[PDB]
């Protein structure tokens, strides 16, 4: 009967319904915006983990246009989200060898230098300035270029492609396709260059063959490079803005990081959990077999959808879940998702946020929201929450 999403999202607030559903009906039936049929909506942490983690659920199935989904275009079956084991498991195994947490930490110095440069630009502009335009938008795409060892001259081409891939793209041409192909040929050439001469970047590592051993196709590598750019961009850009919003609207929080800069990483985790970056449910999971959740048993062929932010506010798991606490002992949030499809960029997402917050705290202890709160322009049509603009003063 009821439609999902329940209501239009306001700011980063959570719909009061979810909290009711956790208590009264953890697994509810719901009608999604675009597929045919009803689906199950999972609202609690244990259930969410089961749907995400257990092999009895398939994302590949969700590619059927008849299958319910949050977004208008049926999913592309090539998308790594839509990959099912064991082909998906191979991709993850191989890319996971190169995308270590150790490789990400080693980027931190170059990433610090990158934020510093962006902020210097913002100081050149003078207070007050749009933190979106100067920090949130440019920073993630630069970070990903660093990760792919793109030379500085060619980064222009990556920005255009990321902006063109977003559904909100202003240009919205027939030409988008022209950009896509132009970009694709470039990536081809970049991977071929890596095959000819090994580089220390993540493309370089993926290009290497121990030659008695498992490695990716050149075409697989190109496609993976595009996958990493797109997944990492939209989420990161808005997530930066969202953490800053939380920090400044109750400024006691930002002051807490000024006082103790070592608190930043803990704070980032807490804000990842607290922020409903994904306004809607999850990419759909269709049951290959009967599976037993908390309160209901899902029959094979029934579609499930997870709301990550609700799970993150589950009262069983988190004391004062509705409150924002940078001094939690444990924080097992699924802001990055869970199981097979755990965002690969989970470490590079954390790096990006920790480095943006630390830089702000270090260069601007006097940082404050210049735009009035009521004035704030939140993005309206989107799967992902974020501010169109965020004017700040220092
Ligand atoms: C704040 C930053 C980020 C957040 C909150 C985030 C969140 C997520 C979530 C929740 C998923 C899982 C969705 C599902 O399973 O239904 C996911 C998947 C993914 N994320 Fe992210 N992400 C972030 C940044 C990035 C970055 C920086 C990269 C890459 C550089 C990235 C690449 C991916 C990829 C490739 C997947 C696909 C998972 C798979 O099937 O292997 N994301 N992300
Ligand atoms: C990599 C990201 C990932 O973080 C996912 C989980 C974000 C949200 C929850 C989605 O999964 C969203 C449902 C996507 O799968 C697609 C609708 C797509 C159009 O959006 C996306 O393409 C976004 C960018 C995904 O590909």
């Amino acid at each position: 009967v009821p439609a999902y999403p329940f209501s239009l999202p306001h700011a980063l607030d959570l719909d009061p319904h979810y909290a009711e559903l956790r208590r009264d009906e953890p697994v509810s039936r719901v009608r999604l915006p675009y597929g045919e049929g009803t689906a199950w909506l999972v609202t609690r942490m244990s259930d969410a983990r089961i749907v995400l983690g257990d092999s009895r659920f398939s994302t590949a199935a969700a590619t059927d246009p008849a299958t319910p989904r949050m977004f208008p275009t049926p999913p592309e079956p090539d998308g790594v989200l839509a990959q099912d084991p064991p082909d998906h498991t191979r991709l993850r195994r191989l890319v996971g060898k190169a995308f270590t947490a150790r490789r990400v930490e080693e980027m931190r110095p170059r990433v610090r230098s990158l934020v510093d440069s962006l902020l210097d630009d913002m100081v050149a502009h003078g207070s007050p300035a749009d933190l979106v335009e100067f920090l949130a938008v440019p920073f993630p795409v630069a970070v990903i270029c660093e990760l792919l060892g793109v030379p500085l001259e060619d980064r222009d081409l990556f920005r255009t492609f990321s902006d063109a891939m977003l559904s909100s793209t202003r240009l919205t041409a027939a030409e988008i396709q022209r950009v896509q192909q132009d970009f694709m040929v470039y990536m081809d050439g970049l991977v071929a260059q890596r095959r000819d001469a090994p580089t220390e970047d993540l493309l370089g590592a993926l290009a290497l063959a121990t030659d008695n051993d498992d490695h990716l196709t050149k075409g697989e590598i190109v496609n993976m490079g595009v996958s990493l750019l797109i997944a990492g961009h939209e989420t990161s850009v808005n997530q930066i803005t969202n953490l800053v919003h939380l920090l400044l609207t109750e400024r006691k929080r930002y002051e807490s990081l000024v006082a103790d800069p070592a608190l930043v990483p803990a704070a980032v985790e807490e804000m990842l959990r607290y922020t409903p970056l994904v306004s809607a449910g999850s990419f759909v999971r269709v049951a290959t077999e009967d599976v037993e959740l908390s309160t209901v048993t899902v029959r094979a062929g029934e579609p499930c959808v997870v709301h990550f932010a609700s799970a993150n506010r589950d009262e069983e798991v988190f004391d004062h879940a509705d409150e924002l606490d940078f001094h939690r002992e444990r924080n097992p949030h699924i802001a990055f998702g869970h199981g097979a499809h755990h965002c690969i960029g989970a470490q590079l997402g954390r790096l990006e946020l920790q480095e943006a917050l630390s830089a702000l705290v270090r260069r601007f202890p006097t940082l404050d929201l210049a735009e009035p709160v009521a004035g704030l322009k939140w993005k309206q049509g989107m799967l992902i929450r974020g501010l169109e603009r965020q004017i700040v003063s220092w």
